[PDB]
This record gives C-alpha cells, structure tokens and sequence, in this order.
C-alpha cells in the first residue's frame, strides 16, 4: 500500500468545505449561554437539554485540537478483527491514537496497543458499564478508568440523541465533584452531524447515523497527515480464515455477531484505501 | 364524630418524642456539605447521591413549617372514594391542605377542592407524568402546574430510594433553570424514616414502607390543631354504592387503614369515607 499524500490532502480540503473541524470538535465556554436549550441531532425537535452553569464550566476554553498537528494517526475501531492481530506495537508507534467508546486496552495491549490520546464516550456507556454511577463501587470503578486515561481527550457526544439526557447530568455532576483530580481533557461536540453528513452524502454514503469510527476519521483528517485505520471490519467472519468473529474485540470469544449501514461505510473506506487516501489494516501486523 | 383534643395533644407529644418534625420536614442549606454523600433510607448503603452545589442551593434556609400553626388541616390521599364525594368545599374550608404526589385538582375541584398548601412529589411522578422533562411540552406542563401551586410547599422525598437519583438531577436542573420564576417553596426531607418508623412501630404498624399519607399525618400533627383525613381507602369497592372503585380518584395499606380507622374511633382524627354531600 502506498500513501497518496496529494489525494489525502485533497480529501481534507473537501472535508473542510463542509465541516469546520476545529470548531465542530467541541463546544467551548463562550459558544453557549447558561440555560441554553440544546436540541439533539437524531431526535425530533421537541426534545431538549438545558446547559447548566456546571455543564458550561466543564467545557474547554478553546478547541482542544486548535493548532494541533500529528503526522501519523491511528484510528482504532472496535472490530473483533483486532484479536490476535498483534497490531499493538504499530498502533502505539503512531503520533496520535483515536479510540472509540472507552474501549479497553490494558487487557488487550498486544493487539490494540496501550497509547490513547482520544477516546469517545457514547453516553450509554455510563448506563451499560457503570450503572449510572449509582454506587460507591461504580463511582470508584469509573474514577480508576478515567485516571488510567491520563491527559487524553474524552470526547462525549451528548447531543445526538435524547436518551443521553440523564447520563449527561450524572456525568456533569461527577466531573464537577472530581474537578482537580483528573487530567482528562473533556470535549463536548454540539450539533455537528448536519455538517459531517454533508461531506459523506457526496460520497454516496448516507445512513440513519454515521458511525463513531467514520466520525473520528472525519475529524482526524483535519489534524493528521496520514491516517491508519485499525479495527474497521463490521462483519462476523475473519476475512482470511473465515472463523466466527465477535462484533467487538473485547467480547467474550464465542459471542455471535438498526441505524448504521456499517458495510457501506466499510466498502467506502476500502475504496479510499485502494486510492491511497488511508491505510485500512485487515490482517495480522505480526 | 367528636374530636378528643386531649387524646390528640397526647399523640402530638408522643410523635415529638421520636420525630423532630420541624427539622425532619426538610434538609436545609446548612445541614449538608457540597460533596457529602447521601444514602437512601430503603436501599443498601452502597447507593449514594453526592450533594451538588446546585442541589444545595435549592434547599430552604429554614424549615418551611417552622412556627406555622393551623387550626383545621385536611390531609387528602388519592383514593377513588373521593370521586362523586363532593368533599371539595369542606376540604377547601380547612386552614391548610396537604395533598399527595402532585395529584390534580382543577379537573376534580367539586370532589377534592382547589386549595393546596402542600403537595408531595414522589420522584417517580416526573417519569410517569412528565416524561422526565425531555420535551418542551413536558417542561411547559410541569412549569404551569408548578406556577398554579403559587406559594405552596412542594415536598420531595428524594433520599428514600436509589431510583430517585436520576430524576433528582433532572429536578435540580429544572428548578435552577427557573430560579426566580416560581414562588413554590421546595422542601427536601433527608433520612428521616428510621425516626418516623419508631413512632408507628409502637402502634403495631411496621411495613417495608410507610405511605405518603401517613407520613403527612405525622407531620401535620406538629402544626395542626385538628386533622381531617380524606381519600384514605385502599380498597376496590365503594363502601356505600358498592361499585368497583379505581385506586386513585384521577384514574401494608390495609394495616395503615385499620390504624387510621382506629384513630378515628378514638377521636384523634376524622376519617371521611362518605359523600360530604
Ligand atoms: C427501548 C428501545 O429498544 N428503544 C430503542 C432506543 O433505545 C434506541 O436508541 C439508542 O439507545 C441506546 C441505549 O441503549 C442509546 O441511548 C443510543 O444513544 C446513543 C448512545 O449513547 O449509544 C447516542 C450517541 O450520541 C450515539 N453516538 C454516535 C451517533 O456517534 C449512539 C450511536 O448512534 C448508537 O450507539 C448506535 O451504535 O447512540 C440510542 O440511539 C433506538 C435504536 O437506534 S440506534 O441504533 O441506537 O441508532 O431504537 C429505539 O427503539
Ligand atoms: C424492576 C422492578 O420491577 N423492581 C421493583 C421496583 O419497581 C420498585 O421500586 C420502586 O420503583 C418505583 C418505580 O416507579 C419508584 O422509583 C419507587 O421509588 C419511590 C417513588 O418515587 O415512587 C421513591 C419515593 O421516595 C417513595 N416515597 C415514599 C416512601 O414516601 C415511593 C413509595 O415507596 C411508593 O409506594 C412507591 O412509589 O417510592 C421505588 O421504590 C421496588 C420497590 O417497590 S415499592 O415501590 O415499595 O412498591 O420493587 C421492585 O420489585
Ligand atoms: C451494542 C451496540 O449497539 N454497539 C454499538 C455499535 O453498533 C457501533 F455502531 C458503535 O461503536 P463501536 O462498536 O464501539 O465501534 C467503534 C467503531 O468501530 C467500527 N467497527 C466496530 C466494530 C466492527 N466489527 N467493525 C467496525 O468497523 C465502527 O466504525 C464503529 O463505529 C457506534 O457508536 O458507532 O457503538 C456501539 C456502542 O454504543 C458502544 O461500543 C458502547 O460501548
Ligand atoms: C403505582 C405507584 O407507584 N403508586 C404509589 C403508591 O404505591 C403509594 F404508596 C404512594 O401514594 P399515592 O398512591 O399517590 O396516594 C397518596 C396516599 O393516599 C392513600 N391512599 C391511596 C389510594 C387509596 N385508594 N387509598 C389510600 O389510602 C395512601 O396514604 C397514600 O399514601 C405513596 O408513596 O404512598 O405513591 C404512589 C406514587 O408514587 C404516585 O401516585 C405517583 O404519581
Ligand atoms: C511523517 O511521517 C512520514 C511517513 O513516515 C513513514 O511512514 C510512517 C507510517 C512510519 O512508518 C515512518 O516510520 C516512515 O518513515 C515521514 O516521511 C518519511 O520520512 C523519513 C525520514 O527522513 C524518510 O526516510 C522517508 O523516506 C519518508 N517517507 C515518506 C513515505 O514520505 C516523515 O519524516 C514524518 N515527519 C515527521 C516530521 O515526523
Ligand atoms: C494520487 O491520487 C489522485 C486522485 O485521483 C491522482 O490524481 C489524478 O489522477 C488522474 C489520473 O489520470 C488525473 O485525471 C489527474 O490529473 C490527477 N491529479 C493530479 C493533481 O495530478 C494521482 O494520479 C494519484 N497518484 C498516484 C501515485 O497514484
Ligand atoms: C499520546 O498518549 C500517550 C499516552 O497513552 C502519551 O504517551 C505517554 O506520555 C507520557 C508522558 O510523556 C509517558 O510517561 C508515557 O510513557 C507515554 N505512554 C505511552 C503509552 O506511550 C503521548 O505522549 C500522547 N501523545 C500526544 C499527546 O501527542
Ligand atoms: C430527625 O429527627 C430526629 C429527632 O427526633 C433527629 O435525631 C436526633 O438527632 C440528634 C443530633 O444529631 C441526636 O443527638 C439525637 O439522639 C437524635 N434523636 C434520636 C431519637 O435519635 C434527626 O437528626 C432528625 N434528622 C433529620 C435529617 O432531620
Ligand atoms: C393555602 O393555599 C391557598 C391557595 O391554594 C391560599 O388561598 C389563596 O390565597 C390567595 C392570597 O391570599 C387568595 O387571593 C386566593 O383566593 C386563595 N385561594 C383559595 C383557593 O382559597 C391560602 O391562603 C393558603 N393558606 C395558608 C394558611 O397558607
Ligand atoms: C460546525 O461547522 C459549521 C461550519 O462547517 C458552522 O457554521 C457550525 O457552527 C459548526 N457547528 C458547531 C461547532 O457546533
Ligand atoms: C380522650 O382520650 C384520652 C386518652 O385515651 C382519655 O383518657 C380520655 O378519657 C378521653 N376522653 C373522652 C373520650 O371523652
Ligand atoms: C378551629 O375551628 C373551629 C371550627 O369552626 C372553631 O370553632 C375553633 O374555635 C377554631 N379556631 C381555633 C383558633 O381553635
């Protein structure tokens, strides 16, 4: 595979025509008022969420990616194809690693690496794995996971669907309560999907909802010189051996495989791979 | 029915030996610290709720019932027995009316009255009737209902069960957001049920959970000279007409009812089970 830098820089430019990526990356203190009602990207207009004093105080003063440049970025999706890949070392060699939905790395370092400079956080994660921080043990458990992220960016899309409302309140209270004890940089994108969709609509991709992976590719394009994709393979068989693969690399070996058209996303990324825009890894790195 | 004032004043003294009612009525700003962890009365100790700056700012500075003394109080429970009772007028004649769980009055004035000086708010009400304030319309509805409460007290027990955690955050944010626009006096009791249960334990009543009604009786005893009960009847037939009755008038309780009937018979309180007209 040979990187075609020119083609990729052309893609970046084309993305920037539809997406102000530096701005879209996160709301900032001065871009919202206290009390302001937010709507949700994928919900009916009637659904709203008021920004408290507290929520606003958690927003960054300036975009966390402003004047940032990384040469080689890894964007790591969560496919079961990473299991046994030994891509850890190659991923960690990147200048910047994006991960998705707070995926675990410690237990899987050999395959997925231990370097994390950004991880996303679908709010459902707090309900699904941290019980909405209802108990002392869940609170401790979340706190430790966050501490292990050190100074990475935690990218929390709270305004895409209205079911995030309650978790957002819980998160805001937890982060205010623990202000000063964590180095994680919070980032909170607003209603950005009408802009992100515009780019991918021209490539003949428009599902109900773009996936987190492709949303990370989109932002990486603004600040990375060369993007290398890992963990993008939304199928239930290994492309080589054909053995059952779980949907996620941290599902129990065994596990059997709505709004996404992940296959169409994949075919489009494979296409880009072939044009030299980006490197999609589908095999063992070692 | 003839009030036995002496028996009632003895009951009040006995309640006050176990329950500092005026204090237990509500947490106040200075009785919690920011970042303090609250436990829940009926939940395992592991469940906690961290006091936010915002939650604290919604607490009253002093108990809203301190030095309030009313003569006749109505405590209105939510039984379907009120339907067609025409007790509205007799309820509204009271000096002070307690209602339960934000029950509706407008559509039912003739039967339940329109006077409200306190209403309780099980946090589940927000989920059940206001959709967690997720929409503009639910927010508008809740706002108007609250505005109609004028300067009444809204008594919100948020620390009895851990399922109230999330809705507490929703409520806090809504009240902070509308700070200045509502005259309602918020009240937020803490962990009071070990004290309240002590009084009722001696009367041979101890279920998993005392009902809101009997909790309102307990508090009314401290600030009312005479309590009159309406909407207390947890059974599915009407004692007079014998027709099926809904549980609520806008659709162990038996031990509680038998105990209140007992108190009625002793002249402590007046339990109305019939049409007022
Ligand atoms: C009761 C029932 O089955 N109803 C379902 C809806 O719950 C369901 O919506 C999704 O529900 C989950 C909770 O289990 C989440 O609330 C989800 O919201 C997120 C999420 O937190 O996971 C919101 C994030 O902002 C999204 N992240 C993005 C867009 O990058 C994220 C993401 O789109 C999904 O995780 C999909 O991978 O969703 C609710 O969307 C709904 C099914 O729709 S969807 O497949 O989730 O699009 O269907 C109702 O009937
Ligand atoms: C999964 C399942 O079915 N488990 C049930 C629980 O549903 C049940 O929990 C009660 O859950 C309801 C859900 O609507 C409420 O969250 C309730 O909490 C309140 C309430 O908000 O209504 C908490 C209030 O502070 C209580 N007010 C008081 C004590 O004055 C109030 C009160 O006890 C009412 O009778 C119930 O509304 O409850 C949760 O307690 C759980 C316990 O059942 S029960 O409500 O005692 O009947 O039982 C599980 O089986
Ligand atoms: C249970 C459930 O519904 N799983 C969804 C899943 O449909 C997926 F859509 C997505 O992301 P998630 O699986 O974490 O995976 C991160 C990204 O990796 C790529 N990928 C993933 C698996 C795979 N086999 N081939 C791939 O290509 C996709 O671009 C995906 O967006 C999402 O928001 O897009 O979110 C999760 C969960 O909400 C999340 O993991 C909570 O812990
Ligand atoms: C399903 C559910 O969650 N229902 C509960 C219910 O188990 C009951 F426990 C109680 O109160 P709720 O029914 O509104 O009624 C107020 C009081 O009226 C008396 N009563 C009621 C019905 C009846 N036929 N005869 C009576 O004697 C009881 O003293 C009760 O305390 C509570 O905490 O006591 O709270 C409600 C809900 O939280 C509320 O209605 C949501 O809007
Ligand atoms: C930015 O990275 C490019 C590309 O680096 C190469 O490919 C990466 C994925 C990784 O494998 C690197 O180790 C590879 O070197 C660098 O461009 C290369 O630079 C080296 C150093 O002089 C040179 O030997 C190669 O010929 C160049 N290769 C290509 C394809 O252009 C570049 O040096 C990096 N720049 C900075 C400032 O980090
Ligand atoms: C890099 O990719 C681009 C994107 O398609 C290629 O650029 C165009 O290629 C076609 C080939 O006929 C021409 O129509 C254009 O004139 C090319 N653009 C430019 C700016 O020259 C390019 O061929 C690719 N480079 C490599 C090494 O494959
Ligand atoms: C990307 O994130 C990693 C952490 O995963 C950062 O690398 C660490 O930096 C600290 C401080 O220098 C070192 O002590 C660690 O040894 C590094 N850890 C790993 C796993 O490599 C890295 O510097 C971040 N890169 C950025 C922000 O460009
Ligand atoms: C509810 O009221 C009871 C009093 O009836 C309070 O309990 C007393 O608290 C003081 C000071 O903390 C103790 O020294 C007493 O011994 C307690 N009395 C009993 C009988 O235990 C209680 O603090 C009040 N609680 C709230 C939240 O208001
Ligand atoms: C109890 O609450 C009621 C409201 O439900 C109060 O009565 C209202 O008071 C205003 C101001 O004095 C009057 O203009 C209204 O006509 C009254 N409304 C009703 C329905 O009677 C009443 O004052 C409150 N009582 C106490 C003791 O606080
Ligand atoms: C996203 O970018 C567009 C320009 O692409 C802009 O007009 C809009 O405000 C942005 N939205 C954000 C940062 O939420
Ligand atoms: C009223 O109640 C008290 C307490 O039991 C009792 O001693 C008194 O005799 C009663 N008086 C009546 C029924 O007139
Ligand atoms: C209490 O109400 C009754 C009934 O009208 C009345 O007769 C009695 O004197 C009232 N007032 C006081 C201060 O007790």
């Amino acid at each position: 595979w040979k990187f075609n830098r020119t083609a990729f820089l052309h893609q970046r430019q084309e993305i920037l025509q539809h997406v102000d990526v530096i701005k879209n990356f996160s709301l900032t203190k001065n871009s919202v008022r206290i009390g302001q009602l937010m709507h949700y990207d994928y919900s009916s207009h009637k659904y709203v969420f008021s920004i408290s004093n507290n929520f606003r105080s958690l927003l960054p003063d300036v975009s966390p990616i402003m004047n940032k440049h990384y040469n080689i970025c890894a964007v790591v999706g969560n496919s079961g194809i990473l299991t046994g890949s030994q891509c850890g070392q190659e991923i960690d060699k990147s200048d910047f690693v994006f991960r998705c939905n707070f995926a675990p790395t410690e237990a899987f370092q050999r395959d997925v690496g231990r370097k994390t400079n950004l991880t996303t956080f679908n709010p459902s994660i707090l309900e699904k794995y941290y019980n909405n921080l209802l108990t002392i043990q869940d609170r401790n458990n979340f706190f430790l996971s966050l501490k292990k992220l050190d100074g990475a960016i935690l990218w929390i899309p709270a305004f895409f669907f209205h079911t995030s409302a309650t978790v957002t309140r819980t998160l805001v209270d937890f982060f205010v309560e623990h202000r000063g004890q964590l180095k994680v940089q919070l980032a909170w994108p607003g209603n950005i999907m009408q802009h992100v969709n515009r780019y991918w609509k021209n490539k003949h991709l428009s599902p109900k909802r773009l996936s987190t992976g492709i949303l990370m590719y989109t932002l990486a394009s603004a600040i990375c010189e060369e993007i290398h994709l890992y963990g993008f393979w939304p199928f239930g068989f290994d492309p080589n051996t054909r053995e059952d693969l779980p949907y996620h690399y941290y599902d129990k070996k065994g596990t059997k495989f709505e709004s996404h058209q992940l296959p169409a996303e994949f075919q489009l990324l494979y296409r880009m791979h072939g044009e030299g825009l980006t490197k999609l890894t589908l095999s063992h790195c070692a």
